[PDB]
Formats: structure tokens, C-alpha cells, sequence
């Protein structure tokens, strides 16, 4: 298993399986009428949670039905393995999801599936970003349970496909950008529209190296500083505020930046 | 016009804006029901253009009316102006959108927006992707009239904020990670579940310099290399042609691929080729 491919998972199959009678029926039963939009604390999770055996059988079976297509992510990730001819036997998918009950249903429904057609995957769990707070928590989490499985995909020498397709703007972007920045090898991407996948201009890319030498620096001094040691050592904390890599935390003291502290992970 | 933001348009305002029971009558009388997804050659793209004045201040009226909401892309970017601080003396807004006359009404009517709220803007076209052969075309095109564009901006001294609300998939990942080779400065992105826009981890980010250094070499020797000269020159053409930067030309050559030039052009200027 040279070959990782790496995708997230979102709630399009929970959506996509209301046009199957069966499903729908259950899902009504239960309560569970909009399951593919339920925010990470509504109560409703709970049913998913109580009831998860009997939900992954039902959506299991609804997908062996209509096939690939109930799922944007399997849609992409198995089309992509047809265009770049990558064998069953070479596989290893890196699922990852938020750690609500929906998504964690969509997720596991998906790895049984790619598991009965011979291909060997595994699913991690994120923080969910419900608010601004909780938007830097959930990209630290994206650093040590995705950015740095890529990172030891590497170092073991396997190649790692990203996945691009599913998920919600941000965290595919910052993925696919923390992804190269790990080595990651090509990032592709499945529309729709035309029922093809694309590979996208996915250079190899590293951190600027005059700041990354700077940032370095910093993980020498604790993780902040005062105005005169960063002039003292041609750091222009300024350009750092302003590319959001410091923050003025002292009161003429600069501080490094906790996502930035993850980053440097892939460096040292 | 030191600051400047980056932004897509797309069609979701047209959408929107069929809330408003004026605007969806006279969409409807002009046969434009579905007018937020047509394709780029749907004969219906001409009763936009035939009525665009008309459409124009329809829009524009009903965004007035409603409020920037019924544009992700303006909520996203007044938001982030707003948390940002940056004053309209000092703000420059670079629209684009594709050349498609429902996606150009979409854009005037935002541009249009702007300039009354006293934000000085333009507005770029670039080529549809409908197709795998206009895929590769496409993202050309996004170099020459946007990546290009925040080069020069970077080059004129000037801060660049790219919104990565706006796009389908792969044009924000694209623009995102292109916009940051070019040099922009921060990435934003506004979650409609939420009243505020967060920053992204906006990394500053160079191509790997052993990599670039064997893309240069590329260059020098007419763009395509023997498996033996690239061997002699340390370059490991299998793992190149993995990532998709060479393409296996016969039994024994490789050649750089067309979209890795347009990327060297960030390094060695965008007419590099020409001389």
C-alpha cells in the first residue's frame, strides 16, 4: 500500500439516500428528517448514535444499490483510482470526518464500502469548527491527525492523492495547502458537470525560507519576544503581524503563533 | 488603493434575488427562470445581454433593498474589510468572473455595489471550464488575468487579501494556493453559519527550491530531457511524472508540462518563454 489517497467525508450520502422509499421511511420513523445538516451539539445526534448499527446497515445497503455515485467522495476518490490506474492491492484510503455522530455514519459507511471492494482504508475524527474559537482548535486538530499522517505516509515512502472534491471551502484549502506543504504528491478534483477528475496544478511547495529561518528563531526563545531582541535579529514582526504569523501579545512583545508551532512539525 | 481584496463572483446573487417577488416577475416574463446556472452557450446567456441595463438595476435595487447577504461574495468581502479595518481611501477591489453574461450581470451589479459604497473596483472575464480539454485551458486563463494580476499588485508594494468564499472547489483551492506563491498577503473565508469571516493559515509559500532549480533545468535544454541527461542532471523524472510536472513523450524523453511554465512565470516573469 504505496498509494494513500486521502478525502474527507460530509454528509452527501445521508442527503442523497432520502430518494431511496426504504431510507426515508426509517429516517422519518427515527425523528432524523434533516440528518445531513444536524449542527455537532443538536440532541437529534443522539438518535443517529442510539440507533448507529442499524443506520450504517440501511446506508450500506442503500450504496451497494445505487452505486458510487450516492457519494461525492467515493464518486471522486474511485474515479480518480480508474484514471491513475492504482491497483486494489497498492491502496490505502485515509478517510477523515468531524467528530459528530452524521458525519462519523457517512464515514464508517463509506470505509465498509471501499472494505468490500478490496480496499483497505481507515477513518479519523476531527473537532468540530462551530464558531471563530473554534475554528483555529479545529485547524490545530487538522495538523495532528491528517497534516502529520501525510507527513509519515512520506517519510515511509508512500504517495499520498488528495482528495479536493468533498468537504466545505476552508478546510479543503488549507488541507490541500498543509497537504503539499507535507509532500502530499497531486491533488485531484471530480465535478459533476462533465463526470471527469482533473488534477490540479499542485506544485511542490515549501515555507519561504527567510521565514522560515525567522519562525525557527522564535522556537528558540520560548514562543514570544520583545521589540528590541526581534529588530536585534533582522525579524520585521511587523510583516510577520501582518501575514498573521505573530501576535503583538506582551504590551511591546511579539508571540508565535499556535498553528504555526504545528507547522514547524513538518520541519524539525 | 494600497489594500487590496481578490474575489470571484458567481451566480448565487441571481438565485437570491428571485426571493424579491418584483425581480422574479420580470425573470420570469423574460423566460430567465433558471438564470443563475446556465451553461456559457445557452441561448438564454443573449436575453441577458439583450436586457442587462434592465437586470442590472433590478439587481442592484433588490441588493440595495435586502442588504449584502444576497451575495455571499460582497458578505464575505465587507465583512472582512469591517474585521480588517480597511478604509475605503485605502481599499481596491479586484472582481472576477467568468465570461458568461449571467456571471458578467452578477459582477457589474457587485462592482456596481462597491462604487456606490465608495470601494473602487474592477471586474475581470475569464474562459468557462465545461469540459476536461477547457479544464486546462481554464486555469491558464486564471493565471494570466488574476494570478498574474496580484504579481503586479505585490510588485506596485501593495497588500493583497484574497476571499476564498466565492468559487466552485478547485478555482479557490487554485487561487488560494497560486494567489500565495504570487505573494498575497492573507486568505478569508465567511461561514454563512456564523456572522464572521475567519483567516485562513495564509503560510507565505515558495516552490521547493530543489524542485524549482530541476524545473529551470527543464528550460535549458528544450523543455524535454532523456531519462539518461535527466539521471546525469539529478533530476528524478519518475517522481516528477508522479506529481504531474513532466509527461512521458515516446519511448525515452520527458517534457515539462505546459500548466508547470505558467507557474516558473511567478519566478522568472510571465514573458520568460519570449526571451
Amino acid at each position: 500500500m504505496n498509494k494513500v489517497h486521502v478525502s474527507a467525508v460530509g454528509t452527501g450520502l445521508l442527503k442523497n439516500s432520502l430518494s431511496a422509499d426504504n431510507v426515508k421511511k426509517e429516517v422519518e420513523d427515527l425523528g432524523l428528517k434533516d440528518w445531513d445538516r444536524l449542527k455537532f451539539d443538536d440532541d437529534r445526534q443522539n438518535k443517529i448514535r442510539d440507533n448507529f448499527t442499524t443506520l450504517k446497515d440501511l446506508l450500506l445497503n442503500f450504496l451497494k444499490s445505487k452505486g458510487k455515485e450516492a457519494s461525492a467522495e467515493l464518486d471522486s476518490l474511485l474515479s480518480a483510482i480508474e484514471k491513475l490506474q492504482h491497483k486494489k492491492e497498492e491502496l490505502y484510503v485515509f478517510l477523515y470526518t468531524t467528530n459528530t455522530w452524521n458525519s462519523k455514519l457517512a464515514g464508517e459507511v463509506i470505509k465498509n464500502y471501499l472494505e468490500e471492494e478490496g480496499i483497505k482504508s481507515e477513518l479519523a475524527t476531527v473537532k468540530s469548527i462551530s464558531s471563530e474559537e473554534t475554528f483555529h482548535e479545529g485547524i490545530e486538530d487538522l495538523f495532528d491527525k491528517v497534516i502529520y499522517k501525510i507527513l509519515k505516509f512520506k517519510e515511509e515512502g508512500k504517495e499520498v492523492y488528495i482528495n479536493a472534491t468533498a468537504g466545505l471551502g476552508p478546510e479543503t484549502t488549507f488541507l490541500t495547502l498543509a497537504g503539499l506543504l507535507a509532500g502530499a504528491d497531486l491533488v485531484y478534483y471530480k465535478y459533476q458537470e462533465f463526470n471527469d477528475v482533473v488534477f490540479l496544478p499542485s506544485p511542490p511547495i515549501t515555507i519561504s525560507p527567510r521565514y522560515l529561518e525567522w519562525l525557527i528563531e522564535f522556537a528558540n526563545y520560548g514562543y514570544t519576544l520583545s521589540e528590541k531582541k526581534a529588530e536585534e535579529l533582522g525579524i520585521p514582526v511587523r510583516l510577520l503581524e501582518v501575514r498573521n504569523l505573530v501576535e503583538r501579545k506582551g504590551e511591546d512583545a511579539y508571540r508565535l503563533k499556535d498553528w504555526v508551532r504545528k507547522m514547524l512539525g513538518i520541519y524539525l
